[PDB]
């Protein structure tokens, strides 16, 4: 049974992932320093032009609020090893030694608090900047733990930590009891996420978007751990100007719904410009997804997976809250007329197995249309006529609320 | 062999489709009056709030220029039957009787001319506003022909006409020789498109489904050559539709543009303006992404034509021909990482083509001028190239290699 | 509007067997071998001298049709090679009476068909590679062709039909079909006439042929025009004549599904077998016949009389409905086998399958294979039927399973 | 790291026949019928009284295996029903010596195998529905199981291997495999040991895998014992005979699955279910005759061919197999060649490419008809491209194989 902080985590549902660092100035992806075999001295000169001139934490927080996100995961230090906060003497490779001369993480947590969002800190554990990483790993771990200690002690209550990189050394001892134990001492309520069972103090495991089945919550009678999937809008996480291979807004909506189906949270990622602006492309996705999440509000946060399956050949699924069940229905088409056929005009029976209580009424959330339905209570079959979209709309994942008698 | 005006049409490659009318104020699609069974009197009151307050023809023309489009097709009158121009006494249901009180078509053609774009006029032939349509069809045809005559005589030279609606009455006599003959009299070089072998000899262009798989038909050997055109809209509707979130991937839009050129057709990419005539922010995102692709593809996008060269089994690659070069259009590439970071594109990736019989000197990607390795079997006309993956930080969706022949 | 009685009777046949047998069969490399392998004509036609027909038993062919549930047989009386499997009575020396067989095989064939109550159909190639008339005297070739058909119309009793193939070799020629089909109508007024081409080719045509993949109910003609039926064909591998090194055989399951599909679109279906050079049914064909035969015996209540009806299945499903005057039938695909709670094979959970277009209250629904009663719910206003389509009992798998609806 | 000799020899067998025959065969509704149909045990086990084996001829089985190209046979010596097809010498009365057959069928089987140079393998179910020991005294069951295996290890001469199936019924129990497999190694040191799981002990030689396994199989960690792999296919949905299972796979799928096995570096078993009295049913003979044509043509590579780090071009399912003398291109999705006038699909030039061939080639030819193929090479990038011509009219091999002769 989940600890309160993890229950609260699962109620967040949707977070925004923000990638911003020195890489952002080159606009060819966040891994550029390594994958393009850049000269380290020349790449790290980018600290000198890191102005943060267009970074507005209140605009980030406002974007999150508008898209229906409840937490934000910001890259505090990526593999490039540059810190977006005041490391208080630990490293000169930080934003206090850049022209920005602002603790951006402090601006970030203040903006989050004003919008009632949880601030999460991403921290790369695989570091390309410190020579310690390759030639004195135990000392690197001390450096890493100290960089996290700063975040635990100088910014008030933090929502969580998102660690990424332990996979670079699958068989090393990362001394996680001491790292996570330090976090638990100063930040007892923080959610700990490791992007890979790795330590008892982890609260959340990450999974690929395509995972088809309800996620695993840990061994029976051990600590419940939550899950989270991630999606980026094109192929890269940092900004990438000539990556045109953007996903459909429809795919992003389906992926958000899919997360809730398998009992995970989801992060939708955006890459800021060099100077910290939200690109216009990201705003388009946010506005579209935002329309969906506003409509889905009654179920997106509290809704949980339930042992109810859909009929053969259909990708529909069900989510449960303590007051209601919700049918999440896909592959609908638009309704035209007798004379103008768009595909959604015929009766469209969609069935579910595992609904055992008599229903009084079912309605679409988007327009409160009442659906017809039939029930076989002995076999727990619900069949609804899932009407198509009114002409001029298309929600991609449409949601019907069940009111039980 | 195509008439000059049709050759010029086929060189345009890409156009913008703009849907704007009274429907735009309701933001639930262009067919709303019919499909939502609206009260006609109440729907037509929307003329009273048709302000055109945010319509800027120069911004439309600039958007076209930036995306690589060379013509624009604007809805002058849709099925709702409201005219965006001065009908000069033919109808009171026009923009001169709206608060806009501006001839929007005149603003449109002037903006097109200053950016060197061809203005095209969409005109619905199936009309829901005039009672003539159902009660006196021969008189309706006179009304329709007159509405087109105005466009033929008051706006200077027009690029073309895009007619839509004859399919509402498959078996009627639409008197096309008189309608198209009047156009030919006042606008001899206009391209005529009918969205419907050919339904009149004066038609220059037939429309096709985007998914049409093979090179389009141009007419029988002793007959007039007719061109082709496909269309894509970014979501499910053509007019603006606020709760239509079912937008296509930008990647699909790029592929569809490339596909059009493969089958020897032009393509229209459609945008639906807001009630007041603004380009919505969502459309701008697609235009910027497509615009990056079309700028990179410029050496072949306009002049490139289909050729009898096929690609190997299991591949969607294809070839386009210019008088100077051939171009390999290659899909489903992945990004190149390293030995240690595998993203999918790092191995040698031989892609083959059948029908290249001349020796090649050099082949290079046009996005970054990388030279490709290749082998040839000139007897069987096989070209095989190592189509390298994208450098990390980029992904063009359809990547194009230029062939330089010996 | 309503089909001529002979065409109604044709549509009730449902399933026929197509039988390819000729001189080509002796070489076992496909029926088009003479042309496609560029064979020397003199040497190829020598095969008449070894055409013994020593293992041909028309009763065994008829029995194979009977046991697979077929109600007619289409036998190749003369294929493109131009060799006749019957006594042409002086028209040609290139016939079975001038082979060592010295027997009229078509006479054996129709007597066997009659004893099993099957309709004998005669396949006749109109594109002929033997007679010089085809290339040097087309008008006389037509006379030769018409005469070869006349013999079939006058010496073998009542014939079920004719299956013509080859007019596509000369798309623009005058084939004198009014005279050919008019002669058939004179001697065999009830014969079904089928013309295989790539608007029908003549008013006397009764049946058009179509691709197996045809997705929708076939077209029968406008209401004031003659109703024409349809037929699809399938062969077990890639060739129609026997082909020893063609290993590219279809799954028996696909054959079953294709037969079901035919009925769904309102067509008959021919399943083809290629005999050996001596006229035997090869053992591979027998395997398919026995499996399909199990299916067709179970499907008998609907296979013959069942017709398409405007009832669709739910999203995601390939199920369909067939109508008879007494019942409707749900034809359900993609079911799995039921194990139990502990042994999971895929079919054990409740499996709602829905249909749109059933307006009348139902009393009972049952699987034909084992008479199990299915549970169902109905919304009569929207014409929805939803049934719990249980999986196969362990040890069976019908591929297309069929439930009978008994209406109130 | 290197395979033990017996396991190398196992990997050279390539194809084996799996034979399901037991009391279940008399009901023809699948091999699990006694449990899944909730049969009364007394009534089901009465089938011992009609187990005549009147149509079982081991020499015909062995001859059929030889003709299909198989080099070993895996015969069900006892399935879950717990009935033994051999003389258990007092261990159980529920065996073939107490049936009217009154012949040790396993002895006939091994003698037949030896005279056709096939390896006899014994399938043995470890999950047993007959003995009350299984549920009531598991340690004593394990002794019974090990004793039934001792008999097979001592009374039939050299055995090719053992194929165990059922440990998955008790995932968490101690099956005492060191003692069972140690006794096998004592009497039958050369036997292949296969355990069907879903590496359970150091003595296992072979792991079983799903047919759809996409990539070269895992052989164990680099300094550890090399273990081979094996996939299985049955012709319909059941392993024992099942008269109203009409859901048979295409012969073409069976051919492709055999080729796939070799691609991923596994053997494959093709299964048949005998009739109640032990005959090969007519449907199984059809599949064996078709597969047999393919395996005879594929002989030069089916046994000795191994996976190699060579990939095929995008969108193609083609692959390469290596022997010490040759490489072989296995090419799928071909069509038949007609003429200028008659188009069947295969007539155009059909370039199929491979990455990882680094040595210059002299000649490439189809095995089925010795036609020479045209090819081009880029030796620096290790690209081979061939024009894979279509089938001559009248033939279609499903997986066509070209032999490469190196300079």
């Amino acid at each position: 049974e989940p600890l309160p902080r993890i229950q609260h985590y699962e109620d967040l549902g949707l977070g925004l992932f923000i990638h911003w660092g020195l890489y952002s100035q080159m606009a060819v992806g966040e891994w550029t320093e390594l994958i393009h075999h850049r000269n380290q001295h020349d790449y790290e000169q980018l600290i000198k032009t890191f102005t943060a001139a267009q970074f507005d934490a209140k605009k980030i927080a406002h974007a999150a609020k508008a898209v229906g996100a409840k937490y934000i995961v910001l890259t505090t230090k990526h593999h490039e090893g540059f810190f977006l906060y005041d490391t208080k003497g630990l490293s000169d490779f930080d934003v206090m030694h850049a022209p920005a001369r602002r603790d951006l993480i402090a601006e970030f947590v203040a903006a989050c608090r004003e919008e009632d969002l949880l601030p999460f800190f991403y921290m790369a554990t695989y570091d390309w900047h410190t020579p310690l990483y390759d030639d004195d790993f135990p000392a690197y771990l001390t450096y890493l733990q100290k960089s996290v200690e700063v975040l635990c002690r100088n910014y008030g209550p933090v929502g969580g930590f998102w660690f990424d990189g332990n996979w670079n050394k699958k068989d090393a001892d990362w001394h996680l009891p001491e790292l996570y134990g330090m976090i638990r001492h100063y930040q007892p309520n923080a959610i700990i996420v490791n992007n890979t069972v790795s330590d008892p103090e982890i609260d959340v495991v990450t999974y690929e978007r395509r995972t088809p089945d309800e996620i695993y919550h840990g061994a029976p009678n051990e600590k419940y751990v939550a899950g989270e999937i991630s999606i980026t809008l094109n192929q890269h996480w940092g900004i990438a100007a000539n990556d045109l291979n953007y996903k459909s807004p429809a795919e992003v909506i389906e992926t958000v719904a899919h997360a809730r189906h398998i009992g995970a949270n989801i992060l939708v990622n955006i890459g800021l410009t060099g100077t910290g602006a939200i690109p216009a492309a990201a705003q388009t996705y946010m506005h579209l997804l935002g329309r969906w999440t506003a409509m889905a509000a009654p179920v997106l946060y509290k809704g949980r997976p339930v042992p109810v399956t859909s009929a053969h050949g259909t990708r529909d699924f069900v989510l449960h809250t303590s007051k209601h069940d919700f049918l999440c229905i896909l592959d609908l088409q638009v309704v035209g007329n007798d004379n103008v056929v768009l595909g959604g005009e015929g009766v469209n029976p969609r069935s579910f197995v595992g609904i055992g209580q008599p229903i009084q009424r079912i309605h679409w959330l988007d327009n409160d249309e009442v659906l017809s339905f039939t029930q076989d209570l002995d076999k727990k079959v619900l069949t609804v006529d899932a009407t198509g979209y009114p002409y001029g709309s298309d929600w991609v994942v449409r949601i019907a609320q069940i009111d039980y008698e």
